[PDB]
C-alpha cells in the first residue's frame, strides 16, 4: 500500500473517536504502521488543529527527520489513491 515503510505518531486526541479509528484503519489497511509516541523510528506525526507540539517534540522531529502533517495527508492520499506531497500538509509550515 502506498503508507508502506511509513511510521506514523498520531496526536490527534480532539478528533472525534471515530475518526480517530478511521485515520488508524486507514494508515493499516495502506500498509503503514502508526503509534502513540514519539521516538527516532517515526516518520510522520499527525497532528489535528487543536493538538500542539513542545520544543522538545519540535527538536526531536527536526533531529530525526519526520515530517509534520494534518489528518488531511491521510485523508487525501487515501482518496487519491497515491502518496502526496506531505509538504503541502505540514501545521508549523
Amino acid at each position: 500500500g502506498i503508507f508502506a515503510n511509513c511510521i506514523f505518531c498520531l496526536k490527534v486526541k480532539y478528533l472525534p473517536q471515530q475518526q480517530k479509528k478511521k485515520l488508524q484503519t486507514d494508515i493499516k489497511e495502506n500498509g503503514g504502521k502508526f503509534s502513540a509516541s514519539l521516538n527516532p523510528q517515526c516518520t510522520h506525526i499527525i497532528l489535528d488543529n487543536a493538538d500542539v507540539l513542545s520544543q522538545y517534540q519540535l527538536n526531536s522531529i527536526q533531529k530525526n527527520h519526520v515530517h509534520i502533517a494534518n489528518p488531511d495527508f491521510i485523508w487525501k492520499s487515501i482518496r487519491e489513491k497515491r502518496l502526496l506531497d506531505v509538504k503541502n500538509y505540514d501545521p508549523y509550515k
